[PDB]
């Protein structure tokens, strides 16, 4: 088989997201680093096992792929598609490489990011760097549990990993990232019952609203999608709180993994453009997107044979 | 009889340092928050006990003290003293209020900082915000164990807490903060043996160099000071690594607590001005101070009384 | 096919709930069964990774006939009462079993509260037991309990239905019995006499040699080989329970097997005896007061209902 | 003098046992009392450091007179029944209290088994409750419970008898009530309405400001100031309990104080009300079915 | 007030006991090491906190004291006295220095022992080296819980630390060590009931036998001693199992601390010489002493000043 | 076929036992082998989940012929002595290996006591070592030890016998060597000089680039490719041991492989050298004083006795 990267990681309380662009003539340095990234992960992580749980998932953008490699391309790889809805806009921002670094402690993430960027100095320019921390009861910046309905085990593998539909790229995945800033003053102006009608789940107990109370423009109603054959279309999320108390910056760094970008893109279209039944996802009246990029995360053996 | 704030904290792997100035007319809002800060600490921290270990130490600058309170001044409270050495400078920067927030996780520090700054918006301006993380083996940004010779138990109480010498302020302490950025490039150019001659201890095993081979301009030699009676003068440190790999910012946020500022200021004078035997502390040839402030951290009952 | 969480990691707390379905309660019950996996996620996700909450849901032979209109699992029948010369294994009513396990009683109790909230008016409670395991895996008799359970691949082969009943693959069969002990009589035996009842050493949990182990010891009678001389295995998670006021000291027995015939062969040898043994000596200090049999279907069977 | 483990670390499991002493049981009881600290060590030591097992032993007003001759602790009396306009605090029988706490129910149950084994034939059980805390210190009403308890030095001064009753120094007074909740009615309230009953925000556990806090909120009525304007404090370790089958959802209340006067002033305000408040709004969703008062002596009193 | 060595330690699962003699002319090397040993403890231990729990207690024999120091002798310090009972003998064996090294892991003990013996090679001759391990439920080599009736908190300090009776040595303690080998074959030939009559406690539940059943020659009866007034004389023990399965060596390395040696030596006289009511301690019919030594463990400041 | 616990989680304590079978001891040994998995559960289950106790049982080449009739595992032979120009890999006697691992020394000790209790009078001890790993996975030379071990499916492929020897599938081959270090000489090197001996950075455990890594560094010599250009890998769990009184500072080496040919190729390059290197520089600070080879069968092979 092909061996996947660590897309299906165990639960982690800390994360670093790094997005860079490749400077002109930086290609060779980048290909050198990509062949060594799993070795750097083992070197930083092994001495802190079994509790460290350090991993790095490496992603490549559509334009970067054409600069790095000749030949066949993953079937779904394109630049993030901007959405200009009647009220809300999903922006596309630059990004050639993604490092999704996760662990039980921020210091491990930071040590592996230091070795990665040390190897890339002179070849890349930083676009975004976020240090994520999860709240102790899995809560996000809106005060709701975040992760509950992710798929697990076999269902997760089927949802996230490329298989026989794109055989040359089997064991790969597609990652969409969006950094959101929240308007917390507006959000805290709602009662708890009004907040629940935005999300579609109870705040304190995390039980889903009944089919008879759940609004058509609630976040959970719009991100719930069935395919033609009536199967659930699922993604795997590992969204993380971040920000700065001084600048009054309260955010959610969103990442979703899927076997095809079509599933993630159908969810984003319903959220930003709406449906017959809903103008837009009510979560967006308290959340502004400031970045948007799409990456292909290849099989581990693809990176190792560079 | 008077109950100290949590100056003598158990070991914590995360910290937030917040330094603010009080805007004109902000005094009353500030006094109201100071009387509630212990209540806010319990509200965020109690539900995560016993492993959260959340604490907040609140400090007040010399000029802020005169705007907030009439009556007696703590005996040792003055503005941080700038040090103009022939090569190295210890700069003085503005700060009226210090919040030293510590816990076993960054998310708890961040939740308490959010409640504090929520009460003060409109009354203060942020000067510095740092999110610190400790390495898994108590290492700092230079790769040395950091904290080894701090005093513990009764020796720590004697070294840090004001007593009979200033009876109205007993159970208080004095906090000096400096943010340092390191030249990691220059530091990693040294052999391990050359790094040991800068610090004064072995890197991997943290054994002190013997009295005959320890250089006179090593960090350990210069911060070792005896009083007139031949007593060792000690401080309590809780320095934290911080940074951003994208902006190449690798730092140490220094905080030191002492029963009198004269002990910390004797250490800073030896480091920046030198002695007959040493021009300056060699650690300063790889470390630049960008902030400097001095605060009195009163007994908890002093803050509760307002 | 995705099993329910039959093969769970070690748990120190459990709630057993046995209920009968009132006339006309069927539709409410079918609605709850389609939601029970989502209720497990709602209560459990925010307490991960340490909570380790799971629920295994079972259906009795007569309830199956009232709920579902197609094929029956091949081994599902009402518990068979065993009328021995001395000891009786009684059959008591039960339509639905909830086997709820976690690292803490409060999590089991929160999931039981949500389940029973959905069933109020549709079911009548028959049994509710709150179990606790001793810190060194000991039971109410003071012996280590679980030692010879199968693990890994052997456990899956022993417990999960496969090719022999393909429509119900990934299911299992659960036998429950509540036992009350005569602890006064038990504690009147010497430790050596207790060892001859169980078949293992009390302090060190070493199996008695084939030369000393009596024919009517618990371990001799629950050791059974199939036609090829292969060991027939069950998976147990028996839990102590009781009340010191009422002098109630119990063991709540649950055993899981791929076919009821394995557990029923073990009960026949215990209660009816063999050529070599009148009955299991453990029964001279243990009285069964309940007995029921349940089919625990594959998770996808419960999810795909109406 | 060495106190019993009144000031315990946080515990997630508890057994409450209340018994009466049968006639002629006195000597069996006095034998167990001299050995109960030994039994605590016997069951607990092998499960350190995580077990955190302790047992606090209390004696009622009537029982004291049957067991001991000489001076009585100054504040020891039978629980006082409160007959309010709407809500009633009942007085129920109890001679001995065992407050058993640990990180796991199985350790509580092991110590309870050895204690009741020693007392079989001398005592009648009145109450047995097995308590569990929710993983974020929440109680049966879904609020954080314990937040304003005193800690360290403040806790010692609030809870332990000192120079005012020198023969009984290092003792405390324990008040217990078992409450059953109407959870149906409680879950019918909005979160905002629940906050106005308790006097704290539900999700973040921040006290309501003095301008929005209702006068008949639980926190407003259990706030009492002394002559010098000091806070009068108690130490609580109230525990959820119940049965899902029988629809029984409860809080087993225990409060410790250096004098019963502090706890009894709080109960009078809750049940009788004041000029400003009819009664504590928490009592429109909580019914007391037991009430008892115990003196918890110093460890050395029990030993000698 | 004087700072004790870490005599009152938290529970530790591993230990190294080192006993050495000072070679002729080794005195100055030894005095140099003694002034550094607390700094070596911090150097090895700090980076492994909070779980390491590493400490070292340093003791000095009666004859060594006279070679190392001029001035006052601690009032209770004398050579261990041999006990020649009718059946059992307590031997006295040489030792000038004791290192009692404890931690949560053997590797920490070993790293500190390596640094100590590195400083002394050429100055000392090793007499005994023992690597101790406690069983997971505090059980010893005889299978009984060991430590239960040790004093804690304030009672422990009163029992172990020298006070105003010998003011120059306040915060010191007296350590007696004996290495015992067990006859395991003979011991395991006893029933649990017979083992309980030797120890004086129930094996599984660690409940003390009643005054009416506890034999007069049981270990617990003979090591229970009351002073001239009425009160219990206590010592603090941290005895550890040790052995070699190859050599058939199964041992208990006994260490007891007391404020005066008279308490420990009264316990030894009752065990070896017996009373009116008992010939000897029944534990001695399964345990042979092969070493016996007495040390004074001074206050930490005594060692630091020299 | 259910393997023994070769692929164990990380363990901080170990006991290694090597014994020879006395005349007439065969029957006692066969009895103990059929019971050893049940003794592991008896000592370990009560201490789960933190105990992580396991025992791996191995049998030497000569012992196999005394214990069992029928087929021999294809790769089982006596350890081959290497007499290199400077350094020697010695062979020492061994019929049975017990590789006992846990999170605490006391659990290893309890299981070794029950095993040796069953064998008293049937076996003679050759070697007994009590191992301890440093808290940050460091070894006796002060380097992280384990970093490049294979994990998951790559580990199973590297260690477990498959279709090449079908009657012995789920078995493995263990090579043991006890090493004593000259720590005085080692600690006389600068950190930079030590890195050039190992082939990795000491503090950060980053591999030296192919351009700086010397040809006689330990990592260069124990890196081996097959005909197919694929890496040949082993699974190691080498453990520090010593006695501070005796000045004994050691590494007890154990390596597991699907075939002995992989471990034997690594030992030949270390002790005999290559075109580019006289010998492994790690051997100028490490002396081998034991050497033995064992087959560790599938668990069901031992049970069906
Ligand atoms: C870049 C900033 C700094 C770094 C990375 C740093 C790092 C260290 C390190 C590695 C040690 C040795 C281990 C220990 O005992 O903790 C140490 C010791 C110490 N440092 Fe610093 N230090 C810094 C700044 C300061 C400053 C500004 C002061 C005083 C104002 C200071 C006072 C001390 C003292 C008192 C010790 C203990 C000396 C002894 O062994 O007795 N440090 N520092
Ligand atoms: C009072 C109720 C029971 C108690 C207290 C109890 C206790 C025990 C104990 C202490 C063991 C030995 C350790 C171990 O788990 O391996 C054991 C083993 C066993 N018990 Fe029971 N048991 C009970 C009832 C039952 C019942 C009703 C069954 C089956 C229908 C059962 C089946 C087994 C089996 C299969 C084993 C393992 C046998 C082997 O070594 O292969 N037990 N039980
Ligand atoms: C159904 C029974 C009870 C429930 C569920 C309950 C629940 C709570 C809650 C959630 C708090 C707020 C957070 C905290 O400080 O813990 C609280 C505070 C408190 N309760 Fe209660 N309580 C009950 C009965 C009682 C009784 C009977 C008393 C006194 C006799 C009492 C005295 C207090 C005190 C003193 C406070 C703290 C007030 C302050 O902030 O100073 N409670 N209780
Ligand atoms: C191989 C040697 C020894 C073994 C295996 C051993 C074992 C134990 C055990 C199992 C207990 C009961 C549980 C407890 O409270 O710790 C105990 C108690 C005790 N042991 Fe020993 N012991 C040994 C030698 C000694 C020596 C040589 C002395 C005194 C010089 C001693 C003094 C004590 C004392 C003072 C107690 C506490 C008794 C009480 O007050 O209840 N032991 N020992
Ligand atoms: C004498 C004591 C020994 C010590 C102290 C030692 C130490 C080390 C250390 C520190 C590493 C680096 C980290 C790692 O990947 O584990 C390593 C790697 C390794 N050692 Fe050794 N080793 C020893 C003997 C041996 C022996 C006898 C063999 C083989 C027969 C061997 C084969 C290996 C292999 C295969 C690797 C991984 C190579 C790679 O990176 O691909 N070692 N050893």
């Amino acid at each position: 088989e092909p061996e996947p990267q660590m897309v299906l990681s165990p639960l982690t309380s800390a994360a670093i997201f790094l997005v860079v662009t490749i400077d002109s003539g930086g290609e060779d340095t980048v290909r050198d680093l990509l062949s060594d990234v799993a070795s750097l992960e083992r070197a930083v992580g092994f001495r802190a096992q079994p509790d460290g749980r350090l991993s790095c998932v490496t992603g490549i953008g559509s334009e970067a792929w054409d600069r790095l490699f000749s030949g066949a391309r993953p079937a779904g790889l394109h630049p993030f598609r901007e959405l200009d809805g009647p009220v809300h806009r999903a922006v596309a921002t630059p990004g050639d490489l993604l490092f999704h670094i996760r662990a039980s402690r921020l210091d491990l993430c930071f040590a592996l990011a230091t070795e990665i960027m040390g190897r890339l100095r002179g070849a890349v320019t930083p676009q975004d760097e976020v240090h994520g921390f999860k709240y102790f009861d899995e809560r996000d910046m809106l005060g709701f549990v975040d992760g509950t309905e992710n798929p697990t085990g076999a269902a997760a593998r089927r949802a996230v990993l490329v298989g026989a539909e794109d055989p040359a790229f089997a064991g790969g995945s597609y990652a969409v990232v969006q950094k959101y800033l929240h308007d917390i003053d507006a959000w805290e102006g709602l009662s708890v019952e009004a907040q629940e009608r935005v999300i579609g789940r109870r705040k304190m107990t995390d039980v889903e609203l009944s089919d008879d109370v759940k609004p058509a423009d609630s976040h959970v109603a719009l991100t719930s999608v069935t395919g033609p054959d009536g199967s659930d279309l699922e993604i795997l999320r590992d969204a993380m709180p971040f920000g700065s108390v001084g600048r009054e910056e309260f955010g959610t760094y969103f990442i979703g993994y899927a076997r095809t970008p079509e599933v993630t893109e159908t969810m984003l279209e319903r959220m930003f453009l709406g449906t017959a039944s809903a103008p837009h996802d009510r979560i967006l009246d308290f959340s502004t997107a400031v970045t948007g990029s799409l990456f292909f995360t290849p099989a581990a053996d693809f990176l190792e044979d560079l």
